[PDB]
């Protein structure tokens, strides 16, 4: 089997991407944030504290003839951005782009933090990291991909995120029309539960490539590119007037600037992030200070190849017995 679903930016900045997901019988379609940095499929629901729902579409398990309470199971998750959610668990039928999993754990939120409430466009998350990170207790649950894998034509999924445009998540096949050149594959460590890999270096604009190992994670659920402070300083030094602002929470730059590209290495291959992908717009409405899309990972404890990086590539998440990651230009 295979599946193919379009993923759509939630706003004009590509802050996140939503993908429609069918849950239950009859189907209830929710727009979920596919997150290769976490491993829980959780949704706003009829159980979510009413004051914490503000415009989201909810899953109502009592209206699904295939929903079953997973007795005694609870979940609770905290994300890198400080947001969180928790609740109980159902199993139900879940379909993405025509690919169906029966008995998928659907984690129903009883509580969500303010950032989730405040974002009316995201109805929940669909985790695509390794199932070892799943938070369900006392019996850990599998991700949608883990459950689907054996049925797939090939044990893979691909992320093809758009810049200010829709893109695609495919399951079970590689669309050879969706990229240019070849796909370069690179090793993955699953030791921390992430799609963790080592980039071979970087360049700023038309500058020379610096060969240096940068360990980080491929994370579709993180907006920006978080890299070591040395790398980030080298990038922003090429933008007149750019500075790190403690008050704003990162590097800012004059909105009048033209940003240089940023290249990262994948083995001997190179992925080029155009400068415009690094512009996250005014820090507040009407400001002429703009927020940068490349930020320091110092004090996160891990480097993160978030959407800024991933949307410059066609990315293969290869879930074979020994997982690997592939990157192609597009």
């Amino acid at each position: 089997s295979t599946g193919s679903a379009t993923t759509t930016p939630i706003d004009s900045l590509d802050d996140a991407y939503i993908t429609p997901v069918q849950i239950g019988t009859p189907a209830q379609t929710l727009n979920l944030d596919f997150d290769t940095g976490s491993s829980d499929l959780w949704v706003f629901s009829s159980e979510t504290t009413a004051s914490e729902v503000d415009g989201q579409t909810i899953y109502t398990p009592s209206k699904s003839t295939t929903a079953k309470l997973l007795s005694g199971a609870t979940w609770s998750i905290s994300y890198g951005d400080g947001s969180s959610s928790s609740g109980d668990v159902y199993t139900d039928t879940v379909s993405v782009g025509g690919l169906t999993v029966t008995g998928q754990a659907v984690e129903s939120a009883k509580k969500v933090s303010s950032s989730f409430t405040e974002d009316s466009t995201i109805d929940g998350l669909l985790g695509l990291a390794f199932s070892t990170l799943n938070t369900v207790s006392p019996t850990q649950q599998k991700t949608f991909f883990d459950n689907a894998k054996a049925s797939l034509d090939s044990p893979v999924f691909t992320a093809d995120l758009g810049y200010h445009a829709p893109g695609t998540y495919n399951f079970g096949f590689i669309d050879t029309t969706a990229y240019t050149g070849s796909i370069t594959y690179t090793a993955v460590s699953t030791k921390q539960g992430f799609w963790e890999w080592t980039s071979t270096g970087y360049a700023v604009g038309s500058g020379t490539f610096k060969s240096t190992s940068i360990d980080g994670i491929a994370d579709t659920g993180t907006t920006l590119l978080y890299l070591p402070a040395t790398v980030v300083s080298a990038y922003w030094a090429q933008v007149s007037g750019a500075k790190s602002s403690s008050s704003v929470g990162g590097y800012v730059f004059p909105c009048s600037a033209t940003l240089p590209s940023f290249t990262f290495g994948v083995g001997s291959a190179r992925i080029v992030i155009p400068g415009d992908y690094i512009d996250f717009g005014p820090i507040s409405t009407g400001s002429s200070s703009c927020f940068g899309g490349i930020q320091s990972s110092a004090g996160i404890g891990i480097n993160i190849f978030g959407d800024v990086a991933l949307k410059a590539a066609f990315v293969v998440f290869n879930g074979a017995t020994t997982p690997t990651l592939g990157f192609a230009s597009k």
